[PDB]
């Protein structure tokens, strides 16, 4: 009653947020002492696991003052800034708290530097109001355009030019591949309209740098790899672009424990190591899971790969089922939406989360064996997870149709 | 080179930012082994002191995950909603990682709230575009009126009251008086206008509540005193005006060490203990200071009290030879804004600081003598700290010149 936000959280099957008293890995705790295999792990952003010790060290000694302080620049933030630059490219750099925050302040910076009125947008970039729209393919209030990953819509504003600003993308890889960013950076490139990278997802997600050597962005932002679930965000790219970033100063700035899990985080990050270990934990958990309902005929497929992956089900009764039915062996998954190991998924956890897998497999058997997973559940699913258009196949009249079904 | 953004932070005379590498409680240390005594405390975000125990105690346990993880809901979350509620009031509650994002999020929440497109504003919001204004008294391009603390222009504005939505500031209690706001109030209440509190500097600064009952705030905003400088704001008033705000969420919604860090430094700033503890020590140090340059002709007087309080040079050149000379002693003050001590700032410390005030003093007996504090000095000071006229009595046609001075 108390609370006047909607935080996005774990939910019971009637709505109320699950409690957990305590975490440690990748593990949970809830309040009757069952413990949970964490795959939602802060939507994303707790990448080296619940508690880590390097970075919980690091925020001690932060908190007990001695690494700066939050009156002044600390002998830290030049190797943050610097390690960022190299791992992500760009003339400059900035920092933000939460991903939201930094989306607005680049895509002002952008728009007022091209002295232009048009956005072209696709994906999730925070909850801010400036990404309201009331329907699709057309300018919202602010000059936004959503376009769903469709690129003969926006190839379409593409063929005016003069008028857009910017393009901004959050990149997915799970329904979006090669052939969808050559022809999104061809068409980018032809209208000579820059390209802002919303990484805040998957930026060091898959590998020590952004997430695709088919983008060419004028500006990336990066924010759930680099802190562990502290609130940090980064953004970087061309200077002229991010002119207007020189009246952005807030309070907390240089706050020493943010300070700590970003610069002790990026440093982890920046090896690739984690990545490549959560690559083959959760690449083994997908193959096993993969195989155990194609065996039992349940009808549910997986997206992604090890790093960032998704369940895609026939349809929603599946799809009920199967989170109830995980939710009792303890699997926490972010439901309808992308799972995300952290480099606690140790060889351990897979084989005990793959035990869990093989008791829903079994809860599951027999009861949708007559169902399939037909186009209306591919894009269904995708939309959930990236917020757009898949790229699969499909005519214009099919688009139509998809987005009728599909939009809010 | 690398960094976009300005931060604001203690500067050289050349503009280089001071690094300190550590703190505790009222001291810095810079590269070179100086201690020095911190006055600006993280923009005022540092109530408690540099590296405080009982803080880093709570925060290091929740970087392991002993009360909880970023994935979900905990019962820190339930204790501290009610702590500010308590505290503060109000029928729901919000919290942010930013003043300027609460500040944002809660003025478009009101204003549709509303249904009216005009806000009146005073005082600093935080760095937000819309913020951002060419010239006073008239509305920018999002409909805000900054008015400066001046009730003539606000009767203006209020005299059509209909396309008002909400009146916001920042209020200061240096430069207005009880008159100020008992007439601020009878205005807003006469035009039935709801009054937004941003309370981000002097929420709980002075007491265990908002900074005073001669307000009475639809919507309150309070982050500085909170959490001790880790990344915490938050908001509360009447539900209806905050309905909008369920559509806020965010990725570090349940970070654990800012929620550990809020919780326990509410729990001590609402007894009002720090807060009395910080007023006797302050005001001494005043009284001290303002004798030492009036007993040496030094022309720097102070204004406010031991909580917030900020000097008043005759002029520039007078500000500036004061910092370099404060600088010198290791006095480290928030150079032309206000001055928030900590409740490390002991009676310890206040003799030191008097002893470096001393120097101060000696360095500039001299140089200035044969110069006064104007009210031409009064405002300009003022301005620069509460970001608006201080309440001197003046004509419609003398605050057009006095802003027409000062603004930048
Ligand atoms: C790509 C991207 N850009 C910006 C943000 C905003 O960052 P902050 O949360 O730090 O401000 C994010 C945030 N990612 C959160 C999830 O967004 C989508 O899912 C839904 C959210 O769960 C919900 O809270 C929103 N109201 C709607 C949104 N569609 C993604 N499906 C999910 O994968 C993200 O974890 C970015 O991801
Ligand atoms: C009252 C108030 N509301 C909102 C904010 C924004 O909070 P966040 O910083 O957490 O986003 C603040 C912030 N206060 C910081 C100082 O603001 C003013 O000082 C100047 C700033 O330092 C500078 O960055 C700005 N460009 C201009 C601004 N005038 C206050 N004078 C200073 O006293 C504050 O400490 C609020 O104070």
């Amino acid at each position: 009653k108390l609370l006047a936000q909607e935080p996005t959280c774990p939910r019971d099957a009637d709505g109320r947020p699950r409690v957990f008293v305590e975490g440690s890995g990748a593990y949970l705790t809830d309040p009757d002492g069952r413990r949970w295999i964490d795959f939602d792990n802060a939507r994303g952003s707790v990448v080296l696991g619940h508690g880590d010790e390097e970075v919980a060290e690091a925020i001690a000694r932060a908190a007990r003052g001695r690494s700066g302080v939050g009156t002044a620049w600390s002998p830290v933030l030049d190797s943050l800034l610097g390690q960022l630059q190299e791992v992500c490219g760009g003339d400059v750099v900035g920092l933000y708290r939460t991903g939201t925050a930094a989306l607005r302040s680049v895509t002002c910076a952008v728009r007022d530097a091209r002295d232009r009125s048009i956005v072209l947008s696709s994906g999730y970039h925070g909850y801010d109001p400036m990404w309201h729209c009331d329907e699709p393919f057309t300018p919202n209030q602010h000059g936004i355009v959503e376009f769903l990953f469709d690129l003969d819509v926006l190839a379409e504003w593409l063929s005016r030019p003069e008028q857009v600003a910017a393009v901004v993308i959050s990149p997915d890889h799970m329904h979006l591949g090669e052939r969808w960013y050559t022809e999104f950076t061809r068409l980018t490139k032809e209208a000579d309209v820059p390209v802002i990278a919303d990484e805040v997802k998957v930026g060091l997600r898959y590998r020590a740098g952004l997430s695709t050597p088919l983008l060419d962005p004028a500006v990336w932002i990066v924010a759930k790899c680099l802190a562990n679930g502290s609130p940090v965000a980064a953004v970087g790219g061309d200077a002229h672009l991010l002119a207007a970033l020189e009246d952005v100063s807030f309070t907390s700035y240089f706050e020493p424990t943010a300070m700590a899990a970003a610069t002790t985080t990026l440093r982890r990050m920046a090896t690739g190591e984690p990545q490549q270990a959560i690559r083959a934990a959760g690449d083994r958990f997908i193959a096993h899971t993969r195989a155990a309902f194609a065996n039992a005929g349940v009808p549910i497929d997986l997206a992604g790969n090890g790093n960032l992956f998704q369940f895609v089900c026939a349809d929603d009764e599946v799809a009920d089922a199967f989170h109830a039915a995980a939710a009792a062996e303890g699997l926490l998954f972010f439901e309808g939406d992308n799972q995300t190991p952290s480099a606690a998924f140790t060889d351990e956890v897979v084989e005990d989360a793959c035990g869990r897998i093989d008791r829903v497999s079994a809860a599951l058997t027999g009861r949708f064996t007559d169902r399939e997973l037909t186009e209306e559940s591919w894009y269904a699913s995708a939309w959930g997870a990236m917020d757009g258009l898949a790229d699969r196949p499909r005519t214009r009249e099919e688009t139509t149709a998809i987005v009728e079904r599909l939009w809010e």
